[PDB]
């Protein structure tokens, strides 16, 4: 299956890296805003994530990348976009502009692609699909899919969890994330309205909303309208960490959170006890990964609170998801 | 006119000197750290994230005057052997760090000694600790150690009591992003504490760290005793921090009455605000704690509600805001 | 005299801080590209340079700044700003996009203002405050208050010049990372495939012009020094170092030589100072003897002088001054 | 076999180096701290990645790769029983860089009285010495752009200025400093702090016809790991093609090369001991008079522990 990329940043530069060791997909189009040369440096170089593991040389019109070069184009609507002409069945929408339904449609024409994946949510009328989650949902004849937000991936296999052995009540979320992108970098008039993004983004903690808590319902409708949480943006070019301050059906011992969180490990849900920090979650393939030595339940009058928490690495983890329910919805075609 | 010495001139040691000078009825006339009065005179003039010093401070020998007037500085490392008592020096600010209990902090008072002591840390539960402004009252002017209790204490009391005192609180976890201090390391070396996390690159990481304000607010305030408990995320700011607080209450809330329910507890510790600050924002405020109206949350799911509210402070100048009132109260009851 | 501002951003919003403690200019405008509300908020809270001293509440159309409402508009064409239904005779053109004698004097114009000055770098005259303020006689159209890095270099370098002459020179200016540079690895719109990276964690080479066009300033050392930066991960507040063939000197004689040269924009210190020290300041340049440099070596000599400056505010403060004398005139 | 003595940033990443090196062997570690410490700090790193193997702590020490390392808490290197392990030391402390201090048991990590780059003057060992130094991470950068200039060009004086990564000599915050330097005691990753350097008056002892000719500081700036070193210099011979191609013909595996428009991140760790920029050379001329800017990247960590390692290997090799 040939995909294509719209939007060569940090979530489409990751995805790319990740496709070249994954047999059965490959992209052969990139489309974005600027030269090759500046995203050929890009993809070379990357502050966070370290130097590409290959060879890139630009070419005209594009670079190769050991040997296959990959065309690449400067579109900025994208009904313009002839993805046919490289056989592109699939597009990666990595902009953040075209975040819903109706503009990632655009896409889809003569002289376009069948289907595409947003790496955002992407509204209530598109299937939200977090990895080893609710992938299942798919069938393959679904013309537009979002990969859900970065906080939604780690949140979703953490609440599973709780649900499948004591069940929750109601909930809290406080993610401290990186900051990322749409923040300015130092103190100017945000584009998009936001007094707090405004901020310079590397020296503040700088409060933010975040819809992953509330929209949980379209990944896990058991839990749908039963939780809520904001973030807290901090000087870190990458890597997060969701807490989830929450009360449970049945009563519980933070032993058996831990094992329960155990048990529901996988290739998205990681588990540690070991005392890390969010430099050590850089780069990792899985969505989420439990941390034990943070776990809490606190017995006050026989009423329980649950504290959970677990790292992910934004770009990188989120990525890895974006990519496995991409090789899976290429399968599953039709 | 009480007279005043300071034991580790350090964050917390140099800002309340800043403080006293504009306050009347006391004043500091000797200094002990470790080191010569030109590290000293150099660290009081120029700093960081608090701005140059409002004043002229010049050395001199075996100390430096500051706007004229001259303050002895020795390096003595035992309290024992500090003659305190040569510069009429009543009360003596503890601000080391490694003396924070009744017994250690004891060696101050003695034949050519200091009468009284004030620990800018928890101190031990045989020891007073004394939030200005919430539980002040309790001094009396005859004990020998008091405490000025933590950073985040100070913080999150004023937040705490205005929830008992108006709606009453079943349970609570607090959440503190926490700015990193100076027991962290600059970059990943053996931390002499033995904790794991502040052995890493303090400036370069979210890292975990326990926090025992949350727990020891019986202290404090009394009715809730037992009732609270929290962690800390340290995160890369030179200074100031925000405490997240998701309680579980007796009665039954909206978000406007929790919020006007704190604009009737402001005053000049307690601070209140409905503008999207962040934390710089809060850099070198006189407030213990500013209430931002924008964070709270109240959640109701089945019946059930969870309340979530956020206060802003800096937990150098902040905190060094109440340990001079509390200082200046214990000095004229002596 | 009242002044208008385009471009409200981190130069144009503290020239509007240090505008309101100078009577007889008085800003009644300002157009940028965004609400009233948003630019309340930047005016009123500043990550690097404090809380604002005044009181901000917004209005509709603008604010009121200590009283006194304040026009806001979001016109993307200069041409299309209406200046004069304020009366404002001058503007301040801080967009960074308008900086040349074509684009700036779409200011001027039937419905518009007499002049401007631009806040950055020949058909104009470059004005470094106290080092060559005398080539203004008040009827140019269009000036402008040079570059950040030329406002901290000119008074460091003609001090040299006056006292020793100079041969040549290599400038390094280790500077505080701007809005040009993207906040993570990405596209950079201008093509600079360093300011494309992160410019908060990483230190990022990039070029300076103020180094050649110095002699735009004072021609006595034109074409003859040169320079690059060295972006590094500090919000603001950036230091310049000067290699120069010069008469033959001492370290004490440079230094002494300086602290002659010191009057209100350009500062001298012997302390042992940093970065977040000069944040705010309101010196251009502040020369530091501690890291004074004369290396000797078989008659032949180097000397390395080095300066601080607040990008920000040092050359607002300037700005400000130069605007304050060119309103005036 | 080598012994460590202090486990800190360069002790842990040369132990790292060590894995993939047959013929050199660690099998003891002195620090001031349990073994768990140590186990934790090498398995993770902030700026260098996870360790690429397996450590688990035991009873006095922690295994790699199931090969049990011990591990002492000895302040007083006199009385380490290296022996005991068979160590025939690597002086990481920062405290006993000396002839006399090393000498109580060696090769310093760090720098008249001792021998002090691979592939730059390696030629000077025998293997009978006693003390030897890997000089300074600044020096191991600088040696190999200085040394070309001199066997093309000759050099007349130079001044250096390199932009270092902040270290853990700095406070984490404003505070008293140890040493008495009143700017390493300002907060190190909030501020651009200038210091000075030994690196460029000291390469005499490792380039004899440079002695006395070169100078330079240092300005420390918020970025955990990662400089670069700028060279402004006069040579004796009068472009900007012939330096970078001059270059280019001394790259070797510790001197690289690169024309590519990189930054900080980029350079962390390598295990080239310098990297030469060509897109920042320049060549000044005015009125026959030349002044020329070579600069070169260096991993202050990483960079420097690859040619330690390879000189403790060559070392080794000829005991
Ligand atoms: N960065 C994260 O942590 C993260 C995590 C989860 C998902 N996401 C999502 O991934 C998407 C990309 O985020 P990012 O952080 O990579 O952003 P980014 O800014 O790094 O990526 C944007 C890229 O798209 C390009 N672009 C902009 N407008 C375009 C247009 N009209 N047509 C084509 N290309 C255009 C930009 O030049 C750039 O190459 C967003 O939807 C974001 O919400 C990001
Ligand atoms: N930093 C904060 O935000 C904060 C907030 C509230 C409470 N505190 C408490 O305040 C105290 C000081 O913290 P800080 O952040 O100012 O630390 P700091 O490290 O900046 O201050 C310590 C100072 O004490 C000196 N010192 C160390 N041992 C000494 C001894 N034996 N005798 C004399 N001086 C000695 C050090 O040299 C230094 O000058 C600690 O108890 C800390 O927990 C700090
Ligand atoms: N940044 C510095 O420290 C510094 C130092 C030297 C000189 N300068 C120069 O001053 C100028 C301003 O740069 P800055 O640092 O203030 O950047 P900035 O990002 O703060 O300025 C951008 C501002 O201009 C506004 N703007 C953009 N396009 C506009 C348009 N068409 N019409 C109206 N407003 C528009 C933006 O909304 C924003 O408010 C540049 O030329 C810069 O090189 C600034
Ligand atoms: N990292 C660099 O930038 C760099 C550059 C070149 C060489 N070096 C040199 O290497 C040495 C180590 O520096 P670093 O960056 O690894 O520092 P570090 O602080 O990370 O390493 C110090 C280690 O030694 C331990 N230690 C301290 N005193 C000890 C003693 N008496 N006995 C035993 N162990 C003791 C510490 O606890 C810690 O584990 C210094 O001389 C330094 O100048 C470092
Ligand atoms: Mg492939
Ligand atoms: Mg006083
Ligand atoms: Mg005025
Ligand atoms: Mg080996």
């Amino acid at each position: 299956v040939k995909v294509g990329i719209n939007g060569f940043g940090r979530i489409g530069r990751l995805a790319f890296r990740r496709i070249q060791n994954v047999e059965g997909v490959e992209v052969t189009r990139i489309n974005d805003l600027t030269d090759p040369n500046m995203l050929a440096h890009l993809l070379k170089y990357d502050t966070t994530q370290g130097r590409f593991d290959g060879t890139v040389e630009v070419k005209e019109g594009g670079f190769e990348v050991n040997g296959q070069f990959v065309k690449v184009s400067a579109e900025r609507e994208p009904a313009n976009i002839d993805w046919a002409t490289d056989g592109v069945e699939i597009v990666l929408e990595a902009t953040g502009f075209f975040a819903s339904k109706e503009k990632a449609e655009q896409h889809i024409h003569e002289n376009g692609a069948k289907k595409v994946v947003i790496t955002a949510p992407g509204g209530n009328d598109v299937k939200t699909v977090v990895f080893n989650t609710n992938h299942d949902i798919l069938d393959g004849t679904e013309t537009v899919i979002s990969g859900a937000s970065c906080t939604t991936n780690c949140l979703a296999p953490m609440a599973k969890a709780l649900q499948d052995n004591f069940g929750v009540k109601q909930g809290l979320m406080t993610t401290i994330h990186a900051y990322t992108g749409d923040q300015m970098i130092l103190d100017g008039p945000h584009r998009g309205g936001d007094l707090r993004r405004a901020r310079a983004g590397a020296a503040n903690i700088v409060p933010n909303s975040t819809g992953a808590a509330k929209a949980i319902g379209l990944v896990i409708p058991e839990l749908n309208g039963k939780l809520d949480g904001a973030a807290q943006r901090v000087p870190v070019p990458t890597g997060s960490v969701t807490e989830l301050v929450a009360t449970l059906e049945k009563d519980v011992t933070v032993e058996e959170v831990n094992a329960a969180m155990k048990a529901a490990a996988n290739d998205s849900y990681g588990y540690t006890e070991d005392p890390i920090v969010s430099s050590d979650i850089v780069g990792i393939s899985h969505s989420s990964l439990f941390d034990a030595t943070q776990t809490k339940v606190q017995t006050v009058d026989g009423n329980q609170l649950v504290k959970v928490v677990s790292w992910y690495d934004n770009e990188m983890s989120y990525t890895s998801q974006l990519v496995r329910t991409l090789e899976y919805f290429a399968k599953i075609a039709k």
